[PDB]
């Protein structure tokens, strides 16, 4: 694969740079599954002093040549390479490396080992260590209610829009509660571990019965199209949410989602 | 009577006679004059700074309500028992200094309407700060972000949908139209609603753009994804040629052709 040559050079830049003491791999190539559809993704830590001015361009060329390099909304260097792979570059100081503990609460992490790319002074092999074998537990009370309250709400607020002619705007609000539906599903399901990624491998994760109902809540952007996607979305939550009582003490009941669908029509 | 507007009118009650409350402020469709029978209604309140409460006790004051939460932005929303929705912010009265950053994300056009309650006048005087301001989105910058980001992530929807993550590239999906609308909002310079891209969009954009827009979206279904997902290329390949023209920018059209021939690789 490409990526495992860019990751090959990554590796051999970080170690040798004078300006970098760390390099943080994460995502797929961590957790053995990239494939030539995948990008490429680091944190890198730079000497405190000189973090500010880091000419990255530069380093990142030095990397491979690239089509085109931005920061993103996150303060992330992303890449196209000249090759079309994507790269995702966390440039930070190495006094913020006390930001990787709060990655256990973000998924599941079974091994550390793939992720250790370079680590000058040891503190970035400690700091994975406190993260080795993380799995957050998704299968809570305050889960279940915030999902289907975010759910409803959204809903809510989706048919609102629909009924008044904001087609586009209903669409974009559908899309947010398709990615809580997934979330209930998982829940539901008890396949969590992909939790803020909820669509990641959805196709090998998800019984083949909730997939084609989830596959129902999509839309174009249509009147009709909209309109049965909102329904459909109501209905499988409305499924999920009995399962979901069963085993939690949730303050959206039936009757609340009953009001919902009757409000369709009206 | 609107059912909302007896809600509003509630909220005004309340917020005058709370001794808790130090001021109230509305924002959204009805401070806008874009309010209707469809529209949810939202406030910020402002706390006398020691008792900063039980909102969900002065919400059932305002109305019975069915359900109660707080949303990914720590807002307090509402579904009122009649299915109206509520959002509320309560705030310390020492946060009242987050109103002159409220041009930075949108045009205010009514000031007036969005006093509710105000004890001291410390309102009223932040609000005149930004009546009348709006951001101008039309830079270089903009542009330039858009442009990238976009490319970015059709690029990353495209390689998880050959991979065949189906789902995952329709979420990518909806990441790349609202770029694409903001990007159209550019071109045609109607870019006040920039945040919410989405609102008005059949009133706000041409017919033309408007059925390009429409192009660009499926359902979780492989040949709709492939299609929607050519045409969100082709539809921003128009636009960086009309938006080359104005700035200086570092997505080529080179560029989204390599992207173009990249779907059959
Ligand atoms: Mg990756
Ligand atoms: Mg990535
Ligand atoms: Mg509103
Ligand atoms: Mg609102
Ligand atoms: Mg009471």
């Amino acid at each position: 694969l490409k990526q495992k040559e860019l990751i090959a050079n990554v590796k051999n830049l970080t170690e040798s740079d004078e300006r970098i003491t760390a390099c943080m791999m994460y995502g797929s190539f961590t957790k053995g599954e990239g494939d030539q559809y995948s990008d490429i993704e680091f944190y890198i830590f730079l000497k405190h002093s000189i973090t500010s001015n880091f000419d990255s361009s530069n380093w990142l060329f030095d990397v491979a040549p690239y089509l085109m390099l931005y920061k993103n909304e996150y303060g992330t260097e992303v890449v196209i390479f000249d090759n079309l792979i994507r790269g995702e570059f966390h440039f930070l100081s190495e006094k913020d490396m006390n930001i990787i503990p709060s990655f256990k609460d973000s998924g599941y992490i079974p091994d550390t080992k793939a992720m250790l790319i370079y680590d000058e002074t040891g503190q970035l092999e400690n700091y994975l260590s406190e993260i080795s074998g993380a799995r957050p537990n998704r299968l809570t009370e305050e889960n279940a209610n915030f999902l289907l309250c975010n759910f409803s709400n959204l809903w809510l607020m989706g048919i609102n829009v629909l009924k008044r002619g904001e087609y586009a705007r209903s669409l974009e609000l559908l899309s947010q509660l398709q990615k809580n539906t997934l979330q209930l599903i998982r829940m539901a399901e008890k396949n969590a571990d992909n939790w803020l990624n909820m669509s990641k491998n959805l196709e090998k994760e998800i019984s083949l019965e909730n997939y084609k109902k989830f596959a129902k809540t999509t839309a174009r952007l249509d009147k009709v199209e909209l309109f049965e996607a909102y329904k459909n979305s109501l209905l499988l939550v409305m499924d999920l949410q009995s399962h979901l009582i069963e085993q939690y003490n949730l303050k959206v009941t039936h009757d609340i989602l009953e009001r919902l669908l009757n409000y369709i029509s009206e």
